[PDB]
């Protein structure tokens, strides 16, 4: 089956044209240094994947209380900016483009990482268990943020975006997906607020739009994308009312003319009854601009989906871990190395 359309050039907007439709999905590797600064190993890892139309970086924290896993990079200190500059220079020298994925974990943060402070979330809705590979770090009940806390978070997302431009990135993907802070406001399970950030679709969408709008004001809409998870699957329980939240959010997002919206899902064959089907097909039916699909696609099934007008670009995750030369191999009809979790131990 054909993969020809994956090698079409794709104009995102006047600012950015991608050399092909293949994106490297954001992939947390937990290999930044103790100061959360990218390393030379990380520089080389991203550089060798610059055949992608666009790389989305691993989730990168906007400030200290965003941290929930060990050694995830940040971009709030000057040293972190300098480390990322090495990454972006290498990607560009290798002919690529790269966006940072800006991250706050919300209720999934853990105070071990930031000196014992409050975990912040829309509501005091604790998650169960402990940080992966650190069982001693039991999750805690979040403090429900105040409006002033929210404005501080919005400011820090925007400042992080400014830092991203300083570090030489082509843009930002806002992590509004997969159960983390922005997604926590967008679902009823996690957002039990009764103020202007809870209840109705406009209120539950407010935080996401404030973050989007604050970042656009600093770096521009052409360099701003957003990942979303209308279908709850990762650290999030669904609620049928979540449907009307996203029915409102999507047309509002379209007004901002973002570089792209990106689905957050792992296996996109999964359907959500309240969305009337798959996460990607729900978004496609209710959003009319560039859409990045993802989640257990091969080059072949992604190409078919794009030919079927299901989405516009394909993000590839696990196969990009196993194949730095994913794009070259797909282009030249070469067979791919199978992904295995054991490969997570090395940054190649
Ligand atoms: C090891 C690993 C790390 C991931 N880290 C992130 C991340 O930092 N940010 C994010 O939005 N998704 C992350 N994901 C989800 C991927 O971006 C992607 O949606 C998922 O792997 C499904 O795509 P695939 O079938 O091509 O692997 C991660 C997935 C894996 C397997
Ligand atoms: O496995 N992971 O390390 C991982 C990490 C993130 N993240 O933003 O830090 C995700 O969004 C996802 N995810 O939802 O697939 C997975
Ligand atoms: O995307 N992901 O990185 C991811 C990772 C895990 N995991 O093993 O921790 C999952 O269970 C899922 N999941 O089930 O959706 C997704």
């Amino acid at each position: 089956n054909s993969v020809e359309n994956l090698f079409d050039t794709y104009k995102l907007n006047d600012t950015i044209t991608l050399k092909n439709r293949i994106l490297m999905a954001p992939l947390t590797r937990c290999m930044a240094d103790a100061n959360l600064v990218p390393t030379d190993d990380m520089v080389a890892y991203y550089a060798r994947r610059a055949e992608a139309g666009l790389i989305i970086s691993e989730a990168t924290i906007i400030r200290p209380d965003a941290q929930g896993y060990p050694n995830t990079p940040g971009i709030f200190t000057q040293a972190q900016i300098a480390g990322w500059r090495k990454v972006t220079d290498a990607v560009h020298a290798n002919g690529g483009k790269i966006f940072v994925q800006l991250w706050h974990t919300g209720r999934v943060a853990h105070p071990h990482f930031f000196g014992g402070g409050d975990v912040l979330a829309p509501s005091a809705q604790k998650i169960e268990g402990s940080v992966p590979r650190m069982r001693e770090l039991t999750y805690v009940t979040p403090k429900a943020v105040t409006v002033e806390d929210i404005q501080g978070l919005v400011r820090d997302y925007a400042k992080a975006a400014e830092n991203v431009i300083e570090a030489g990135f082509d843009g930002v993907e806002i992590h509004g997906a997969n159960g983390y802070l922005i997604d926590q406001f967008l679902h009823h399970d996690s957002n039990r607020r009764t103020d202007e950030y809870g209840g109705t679709p406009v209120n539950m969408s407010r935080f996401a739009l404030e973050v989007v709008d604050a970042i656009i004001a600093r770096i521009g809409h052409d360099r701003t994308g957003l990942r979303i998870s209308p279908g709850a699957y990762f650290n999030m329980a669904s609620d049928s009312r979540d449907r009307v939240v996203f029915d409102y959010l999507l047309p509002e997002l379209e007004k901002r003319d973002l570089a792209f919206v990106h689905i957050g899902i792992f296996d996109d064959s999964i359907e959500f009854d309240y969305l009337g089907g798959t996460a990607s097909s729900y978004v496609r039916a209710h959003y009319g601009k560039t859409l990045v699909g993802v989640g257990s696609y091969s080059a072949e099934t992604a190409s078919k989906a794009i030919a079927e007008d299901k989405f516009d670009l394909i993000a590839i995750g696990r196969p990009f871990i196993a194949n730095p030369d994913y794009v070259a191999k797909v282009r030249n009809s070469e067979e791919l190395v199978a992904y295995s979790d054991e490969m997570l131990a090395s940054l190649i």
